[PDB]
């Protein structure tokens, strides 16, 4: 009732079948983002030998009508591999492949932002920007309520669940442990995890990652989480407000730095970037939402350790400010700063592109520059 | 619900199966029954591991129990045709696909591999290749699709095609196990994907040369059935498993020859399609085990399907009867896809009809007796 | 009843955990929260395996979520103090016990290890050793002891102490797993036994020198909680887990020094006890996390306990406040046991109080401020 | 799915309710709380059966517990306004609807009957009539519509509207009990029917004059809540209880005066419609219980719902804001229908707004403080 | 969960109870336990229906089994004091409340009616009136409030007070049955209402004169217990049934005399309040069955409760120890409220203390021995 029917099949049988030696053929799983801008799709292929780099993989295609990314006769779409990882659900030599999507006429799809993001990162390469993001999520049963919660009721009040240990403090640690190990095996740049303010709510961190690798790593981590939860029979949701009422919301803070900031006395560069950021609050708010600003309003309300969407604010060691400069970097006059505005279901390509445009290209206005800068 | 057998303790079975086997070898004989759609099997012991299919001995079975014979002369003969590694018992055990003959050594009514191989031997120098996409639906023991709400329906279509997640894909364990088992056995499996409604999947076979296509597809079907039996669910190839607005199942066939695969083979592809355009009724009859009934189940003109009453072709047209992939159009060489055959088709008959229509230039509404 | 998490097919988790993991290393930071009894943890990734606790980096956490801070200056600091092998993830992963400091680098209110180590450093030449017996009861998620009849009671006391059998011992799996995990991690675990009421157990730690006792006990408690979480039950250190005639839970402490261990140390033991006899109220206050409210619930004469307001000593008297084992008395050397501390005590405070009273000749109603 | 209270043995309750009660009489008071949508009740004993609402005494309740007052002066008084027979306890016990007042005798924030009554009295000579159609949905305690498959959906729309059969109508027992209870109580129920989705129903409150419309509708809502409590389910008036392609909820209100009812009243109906055409925003604000912030979820230009920002009217048109029944149009006399109000509206405010705009010729964006 | 007895078939019992009785009648005796807050009962057959309580004979019971006697002289006698009709077995059967006496005819320790009656008789000239409000909570047999989620909590406070609906009021059947049974029996049941948390309720025992107040309250408690026994649940008068941010339980007592009820009685009300303001500790001790140890958990400044040691009074103040209703203040007539007593108080003790302090103005720390 709380978990899916698939999860009640005998898994020893599956393990027995998966123990069989594979042979010479190699399995590859293609992954891409769909038309909703936040869903993922996948399908499997057979190769004659193990590819040594992403350049050796061939292109593929899929039917766009059933994905809501095309209509009419010209429904075929193209898949172009972008990044490759080791497959933790199968094992070596099988692979996972993240792909970009293009229309029949070879133009990028509406939900394909990696193209422009890669362009901008190539433009600003020399400054070595690094990114780190903290993804929050809630584990849910198949009945629409959070996993492990009382049937038609609520747990005790908040306070004992943040970083808690015990059968009555943390729900669903098996998924978390499995996800951690799977990401490490695949090669995702996972940096840590912790339990959140309300039980069945968790978080994992990614990075620091340079340039375009941040988005690839985050998306692959999301796919791995979904697949693991599917194995266990529960649902993982990135919704900014999973449960109504007093209970905690969900967000995705972003950490950003450059070589100048990481060098000695980089605090001046950090402050300059903060000042530049202060002028583009509405633009960045619009960027951070996949739907144009609907979810940002739902998240940013001033509660559950989140700032208020009304106005931009910054400070040192201020958890409630829009921008946070940690005390350690403040004391050492170097390091990084954290942006706490982006919502849990954000798009890393958009977030990173907006940050680069605002801070390093000195862009201004309400629209991005078309060709260059 | 799942079967009662699936609720027995499988650790016990694993304990027994882990015992060293010894010197004897098990072989499982497989054949097609009188309905033209079902499969049957039984096991025997051999003194040593065979090295090729020619070393296996002939066998027999009682035809009255499979509705393939009547009267006193009910004995039927099994003749091995192709051999594979057994994924349910591991080396050195084998799976054997056999042809069926009557007591007087004539082919059985449902034995089409005889004529299919006869025809294939005629055009060997042209190296025809085939590839087929088998769709199926996973069903519970109660007659409803696996994982669906009890006496209800899941959400509308759109999020299930190639989906990932507990609420978007049902029964991936069966799919993964089937993939691995086919790879171990040596079936030429090429890929898989989830389909438009949940609990519906597809796997692809090929490219396969000549007669090997039918053998490979039939063995893949048998392996799927055995795996589902292990898990306690039912796999159905019915063209319309669930009534109403939901998606139907089919089996697309891809076909090419050496000339088509050579540079500027698009001309040959076009001539083959032109020839195909004049035998629509014949091919429709060939694609159905019953003889022209199951075709109307899927060719209703909905959810990317062509109307059964008319023939059509195109490059990117998913809804056309014949499809030439866009990449094949851009590069003047490759293959083309036929979308008419139903999910419960017979590969021997399908491939024989394609060869007859395209390479032998046959005409009329009946096959040529001996010369073609 | 057991938790919902405990029904999630642990075979899947084992499959995932059997992966090689490559070159990165996981570290779990552990610390004590604002209630003075709870524990909290979170994980971090390191580039290589640390060889000693000195090369681990500092960290921080949000104090507002653990009631240890308020206002804007809610950031707190974590400073590693002791390192152990991780039994839940195996080598090369680690567990790290940390001290807590405020934003201004002052120790937190619940951070007693600072002063405890300060005091212990003044007596190092005397080599004090400690050993503590932790009791606990296993409880279901519904608030009743694990394995007890639903809304009922088991038979009366007598057959459960050190018992064996399905009807005499409840939950030995947790005990065995905890024992093995502590041995693997390197905790100085000395033994275990079942207690007077079913589902009630005890484990012993030591002998431990100086400050290591407190961290060993705390890490043992954390490991117990994690194991119970795996099995889906709750472990409680509450001094009176169930109302009525059933026995409470204590944390008897054993103490000795080099002089007592040496020949004819019984005289030193007697002087230490005579000194302890004059600070009953001070030690009672020290032994309780909340200032002395929980201890009154246990010391009532029953369950082999002494009166709360009366100090007494003896050799074989288990009902006295201080106990000198008979073998120690006969051999004129060894140790003595203090039976006052409650099950939810803080070892840092307990050991600090013992040291200050016995070896520093401290007197008065409050501890010495600066030194000694 | 159903509440724990509904699983108790109802035969025990019935045997208790069969006792003859004697000379005393029970009276249940009902009032509207601070949210403006919820209802509260409690009971007091009376010495003899009252024969007129004027005979019932005043009472009071704690306003701080219903979010209607704060501080020391939290007492609130309620004044009975209407009386009905009690269908749950039978004669001579009674139901009483009351108005709320602050510690100083001023109406509470959610007391709209006070002004509605004055507005009705200053127009009584024209004898306005009202008729309202309340839609609602039955929900289980788990949060899903009653009788729906767990985590799934029933078939598409089309068979449920005014349906009959186990697979087409869910929970008709509640509807029957409510209808009979209303008839016994004296509330004006005019009819009922099953709506476009299963577990969704509708009941009309017959033609009432002036202020009695709101009283009857509020008492009907209370009786529905009480009956659903007996059965173990929840009745919700949410305009959009289930997102997706599933029908929503509203409460249409029909209006008529003596002039319209008389011969050639169609011209007066047209005049009223023309007057209403210029107060769209004001009426939209008045019809939503919380200042025009919830009805937008339903009015979206689909499912025969007109655009929220666009006003339209027509004859026999169910897609317009205002509809003139075809029979009324043909007879040149009758009434007209307003389709804008949602399911959770306040009838007092709705009727007051209609009177103000159509009969008192008010034009401003705020109510006129003394008549018009 | 509910008791096993409540799952038996109640139709069988009803069939049996339908049998005509005959000439004999049953009488059920009731008396207060040795704990001072428990009730016991048993039944004897009588030849004829008694007309008045004076016709009932004396009886006895084993005091050693109720923990109010010891040794050989364990017999105890009970003397009937009040009689009512029996609602569980209809007319002519009866139930009788009795006083307890020792073997030597000295009143038992928990017999307070003996002295309460003397005080009331000595002060009868002024005709004191009393009214009390009993709060209680319905518990399942597993130890949690009835209808609460297993191991969880309902939503926060606010919707349950005087609530209606399946999700807002739990177990109204018990309340209805108890109300009707009390009315049939003949006790004053003045009214009822749902309380701040679900499964918590209140009933008020109407204006009684003299010891009749205590008699009626005790009989009402007995009736509640028997009805809850029929339904399978437990009723608890614990001051703090559920710890945390959840409402407690008290027993408010309203007092008045003829002078207070007469015109310009507010002066006497103020005089009585002033007299009470000096015996706060004495009244706190008297309002607790144990001697002033249980009400502490209730009075903490929360739930609108008064301070434990700071007496206060006011008009329309819920937070004060004594409150004067606003209507009483405005009319200069009526009564005043004492909000100190907890749920498990003894009405005889409460009324006796009020009489002693207010009417004959005692001042000592102990009750006066002779006629005071
Ligand atoms: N120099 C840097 N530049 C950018 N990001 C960094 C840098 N150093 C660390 N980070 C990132 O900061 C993140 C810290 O996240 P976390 O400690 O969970 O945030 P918080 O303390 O606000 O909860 C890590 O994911 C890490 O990748
Ligand atoms: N040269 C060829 N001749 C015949 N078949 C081919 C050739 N190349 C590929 N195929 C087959 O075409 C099939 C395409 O499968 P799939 O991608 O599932 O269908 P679609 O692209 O129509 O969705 C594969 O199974 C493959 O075996
Ligand atoms: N010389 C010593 N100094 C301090 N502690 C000691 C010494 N020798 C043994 N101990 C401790 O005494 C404890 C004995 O506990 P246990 O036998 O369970 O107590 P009991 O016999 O009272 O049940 C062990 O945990 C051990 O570490
Ligand atoms: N003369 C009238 N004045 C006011 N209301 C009327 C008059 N005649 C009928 N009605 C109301 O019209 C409503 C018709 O309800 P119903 O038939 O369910 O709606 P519909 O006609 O849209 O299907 C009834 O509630 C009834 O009270
Ligand atoms: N003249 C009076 N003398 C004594 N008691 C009275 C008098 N009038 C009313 N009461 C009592 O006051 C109580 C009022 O109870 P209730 O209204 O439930 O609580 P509250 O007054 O706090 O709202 C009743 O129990 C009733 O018996
Ligand atoms: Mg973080
Ligand atoms: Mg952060
Ligand atoms: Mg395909
Ligand atoms: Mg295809
Ligand atoms: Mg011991
Ligand atoms: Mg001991
Ligand atoms: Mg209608
Ligand atoms: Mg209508
Ligand atoms: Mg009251
Ligand atoms: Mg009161």
């Amino acid at each position: 009732m709380t978990t899916s029917a698939s999860s009640h099949l005998n898994k020893g049988i599956k393990q027995v079948y998966m123990s069989l030696p594979q042979g010479e053929k190699v399995q590859a799983m293609y992954i891409w983002i769909d038309g909703t801008g936040e869903g993922l799709r996948c399908k499997t292929r057979t190769l004659d030998s193990e590819p040594k780099c992403v350049e050796e993989l061939p292109e593929w295609n899929f039917d766009g009508s059933s994905t809501l990314q095309s209509e009419g006769s010209n429904s075929d779409m193209y898949l172009v591999p972008a990044a490759m990882f080791r497959d933790p659900f199968r094992k070596d030599p099988n692979k996972l492949v993240l792909c970009e999507v293009f229309k029949y006429n070879r133009r990028p799809a509406e939900t394909n932002l990696r193209h422009t993001c890669k362009r901008i990162m190539d433009m600003v390469s020399n400054q070595h920007p690094w990114f780190g993001m903290e993804q929050e999520y809630t584990l849910m049963g198949t009945d629409g309520h959070p996993f492990g919660w009382p049937s038609n009721g609520f747990p005790g009040p908040q306070g004992p669940y943040y970083c808690g240990v015990g059968a009555d403090r943390a729900y669903g640690r098996d998924i978390v442990e499995a996800h951690y190990r799977a990401c490490l095996y695949a090669g995702v740049k996972i940096a840590g995890t912790n339990a959140e303010v309300m039980p069945a709510q968790w978080e994992f961190q990614i990075g620091p990652c340079e340039g375009i690798s941040m988005g690839d790593h985050l998306w692959v981590a999301r796919f791995i989480l979904h697949r693991v939860c599917e194995d266990f029979g529960v649902i993982a949701t990135f919704d900014p407000k999973p449960i109504p009422g007093n209970w905690n919301g969900a967000g995705c803070h972003t950490n950003f730095s450059t070589k100048a900031m990481r060098e000695e006395n980089g605090l001046k560069y950090i402050e300059e970037a903060i000042e530049k950021l202060s002028k583009r609050h509405q633009y960045h708010i619009r960027a951070y939402d996949p739907k144009g600003g609907l979810d940002n309003a739902a998240r940013l309300t001033g509660f559950h350790e989140t700032s208020n969407i009304n106005d931009f604010s910054a400070g040192v060691a201020n958890r409630s400010a829009s921008i946070r400069i940690p005390r350690t970097v403040g004391q050492e006059k170097k390091g990084y700063f954290e942006d706490r505005r982006p919502s849990a279901n954000c798009d890393p390509f958009s977030v990173t592109e907006a940050l680069i445009r605002t801070c390093l290209l000195n862009e201004t206005g309400d629209e991005p520059f078309q060709y260059k800068n």
